[PDB]
């Protein structure tokens, strides 16, 4: 078995991207924010505070006839974010671009962040990264990916995001059709969880490929692409003007400014960024300073290569007994 959906940007800027996914009986399509960098699976729901929630579609439980309450189970997750949500869970069927998996946990949330709140276009999150991260007690609960991969044709799911564009995501398959030249795959280490990879070095623009090993992991769920203090400031010193702004947290540009590319080792391959995928707009509306794609991860305590870095290739999410992570231009 098979399953494709389309996602799309949730803001000219590619904040997110959402995807439509069926679940209950009858269907409720809620669009939710594929994260490979979390394993749970929850919406906003009937349940959820009524004050916490601000034009989002919700699930309501009682109008499935599949959904069925798991007993004295609760959930409480927290995103590098500080990001958090919580509440009971129940068990649907969930369908995604038509692979249908029965019994999977659908996390209600009764408690909802600010930042989920303020969020419109996004209904909840689909966590990809291993189930060891789930959040479910007493008892652990198995990723949508996992509960579909006995009926897969391949343990395999691969992410295609746009820029400024629709992307997909694909189940069960590799589109042979969706990239160019080959696909150069990477051991995976699940030590902590994550689809973590080690890059084998980077470049800025035209410059001199620097062959160091960077530990990052792949998350769709982030953003941008926030690598080590050496690293980012060798990329921002190429830019005129650019700097670290306290007040902004992070580097800034002036907005007229060209941003160079920014490539990425993959085993003996190279993935390369357009430095237009690198600006992230003025900091405030109106402004002449513009917020980088590229920042540091000296706070965060791990690198994350987001949707920044994620968009300029085809990844595949080899879940093989051994997983491996595969990438290819496009
Ligand atoms: C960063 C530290 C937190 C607290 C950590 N949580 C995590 O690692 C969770 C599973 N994953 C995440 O926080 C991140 C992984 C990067 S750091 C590990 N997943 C992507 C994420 N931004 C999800 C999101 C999407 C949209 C809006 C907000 C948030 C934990 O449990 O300790």
């Amino acid at each position: 078995s098979t399953g494709s959906a389309t996602t799309t940007p949730i803001d000219s800027l590619d904040d997110a991207y959402i995807t439509p996914v069926q679940i209950g009986t009858p269907a409720q399509t809620l669009n939710l924010d594929f994260d490979t960098g979390s394993s749970d699976l929850w919406v906003f729901s009937s349940e959820t505070t009524a004050s916490e929630v601000d034009g989002q579609t919700i699930y309501t439980p009682s109008k499935s006839t599949t959904a069925k309450l798991l007993s004295g189970a609760t959930w409480s997750i927290s995103y590098g974010d500080g990001s958090s949500s919580s509440g009971d869970v129940y068990t649907d069927t969930v369908s995604v671009g038509g692979l249908t998996v029965t019994g999977q946990a659908v996390e209600s949330a009764k408690k909802v962040s600010s930042s989920f709140t303020e969020d419109s276009t996004i209904d909840g999150l689909l966590g990809l990264a291993f189930s060891t991260l789930n959040t479910v007690s007493p008892t652990q609960q198995k990723t949508f990916f996992d509960n579909a991969k006995a009926s897969l044709d391949s343990p395999v799911f691969t992410a295609d995001l746009g820029y400024h564009a629709p992307g997909t995501y694909n189940f069960g398959f590799i589109d042979t059709t969706a990239y160019t030249g080959s696909i150069t795959y990477t051991a995976v280490s699940t030590k902590q969880g994550f689809w973590e990879w080690t890059s084998t070095g980077y470049a800025v623009g035209s410059g001199t490929f620097k062959s160091t090993s960077i530990d990052g992991i792949a998350d769709t769920g982030t953003t941008l692409l926030y690598l080590p203090a050496t690293v980012v400031s060798a990329y921002w010193a190429q830019v005129s003007g650019a700097k670290s702004s306290s007040s902004v947290g992070g580097y800034v540009f002036p907005c007229s400014a060209t941003l160079p590319s920014f490539t990425f080792g993959v085993g003996s391959a190279r993935i390369v960024i357009p430095g237009d995928y690198i600006d992230f707009g003025p900091i405030s509306t109106g402004s002449s300073s513009c917020f980088g794609g590229i920042q540091s991860s000296a706070g965060i305590g791990i690198n994350i290569f987001g949707d920044v870095a994620l968009k300029a290739a085809f990844v595949v999410f080899n879940g093989a007994t051994t997983p491996t992570l595969g990438f290819a231009s496009k």
